[PDB]
């Protein structure tokens, strides 16, 4: 049935697909000073389509900021902010992105869409790999 | 006639449907402290299409929250919050959901659509069933 | 001519039609305490299509409310609130409804569309009829 | 040419027309108390399509009001409120209507569209005609 | 190429055009009291399509105002308000219009679209021409 | 694959293309008075489609302003304001423009779309070239 199967998997047959370095939330504990540190599973490659979102600059406290966004369609269960849970994280083009929204569709269909925000430059390995 | 019959019943012929554990309001009484306890009748299975709603995280009291939503099309009379009546409740993927909107269409057509919010993880039975 | 004739009358030829118990405003007088009491004509059956309106719960004074809406297409002159005139009332599925908006179209075409709110449960006759 | 000619005149060949009693602004002087009195030309009949506008009731000062609207397409120069000018007035179904908006299109094409609000019941002549 | 050439010039082949008396900003100097007087080039005829904009009346300081708008598509470079530069001015149907917005498209394509606001009645020449 | 390749490159085959003088940010230092001074790479010609954006005049501090916008589709990595990075700048028709939004699409497809504001008149070279 169409709401079953995997629509994004079939759609990946024709359109191209980028490879991101996904990384899943594991457990998250408090360091000193009540700032609260997150930890994650092992990274793994993910086949996803990362379309753009129009990012517009704004002004706050007389400074200029801009929130960088990407909308990722991926064939995986992607979970953002949740009670007792922090967001997920994926690397793309040497930039960290964490999910902000959650389009779900997983348990219905197996795929998902999420709006993710850039966080900062990725750490560079000794060999030149753009991963932590 | 087309406003009669059951359009969702015919639409279920082609598209797939999920099975949720629906549970209907019975009557509701006040415990101590004037907090007010709602109780229900026996659960029963329901064939419904549970599509997604874009859930976006927000900020309140310097904390970060996110309201989880699913839009359920079901071939049953579904009643949310009402004068002297509490909301209805269904179980899906081990998550409790309570209805928030009401698309009606029941007395006209026999089916309905409701926006429902996740409440929390379901209780796990001794045998492993994801029901209360 | 098409803006003449009656488009809803011919549209009723193919689609189904619900029977509501319409009731027209006659006069209203002030009882004690300066509140007005409304009186009405004799009830009469009306052939109309009563589609849904998305009703969403809200919060006021820390309580939870929800306004129940139905959009009625009927082949009759329907008038809601007016200067020196109170709104009309129709019964459907043992629920009272009063008109809130007014699509008019009567003097042009003969039919009309109105948004109507639920008021409460109908009075039950001794024989079980759901009419006042 | 199409922006020339008269598109509403051609459109009136197929769709029907309602006859309204139009009345054009002539001059206006102030009576006593600095309230200001409007005067008008002779009434004349006008063929126009008077479609509806969804009129929704509202609340002000704990009372309930509702502004009645009609959108009139007429093959005439219709002028509402203006500097040193008051709006025009047309009678339809024994009700006065004053123009509120102005769709212009006259000097381009010869016709116009205006949003008009009901003012009150028309005066009834001795013979029963519903004009002032 | 299509963004080159002149799309409005070709579009004028089929649709009709109105003739407006355009007039271009020259240089602008201050009279006494620091009110600041603008003056213009010689008027010249312009072939343009002057479509309507829905003008709606509003209330300010308990008075009633209404802003008269026309959207002019003309095959000429049209500049409204600018740093050190005043808006441009065209005459149509004996009414002065000053440009409000600026649809540009000139250096791309040669034509432009501007929203223009009525200023007032035109000066009448001795021979009856509706120009300054 | 279609999200690969370069859609704007082939789209330039049929539609026309303007030539702008692009200029990329290099570094930025604080001069005296703690204001930063931007400096850039060497200018280079860029092939892009610079469509209009509806620019409307507004009022601030009882003066009248207007922000001039252009939407540039270019087959290059274009970066506006960023943490520790100033926006890029391109010259077109003797006017300086700096990017404001960022449509991205580069690493996906190779092209991009940006909203750019006008800054002021270009510096005129001794030979008459409209470049810095």
């Amino acid at each position: 049935m169409i709401p079953g199967a995997n629509l994004l998997r079939m759609a990946f047959g024709v359109i191209g697909t980028q490879i991101v370095k996904y990384r899943k939330f594991e457990q998250r504990v408090k360091n000193d000073q009540a700032q609260y540190v997150s930890m994650f599973e092992e990274p793994f490659d993910l086949a996803a389509s990362v379309q753009r979102v129009r990012r517009d600059q704004y002004v706050q406290f007389n400074l200029e900021f801009q929130r960088n966004y990407v909308m990722i369609f991926a064939n995986f269960e992607m979970v953002d902010l949740d009670r007792d849970v922090a967001g997920d994280q994926f690397l793309w083009t040497g930039r960290v992105f964490q999910l902000e929204s959650q389009g779900s569709w997983f348990y219905q269909d197996g795929w998902g869409v999420c709006l993710a925000v850039d966080i900062g430059a990725a750490k560079l390995t000794d060999d030149g790999k753009p991963t932590f």
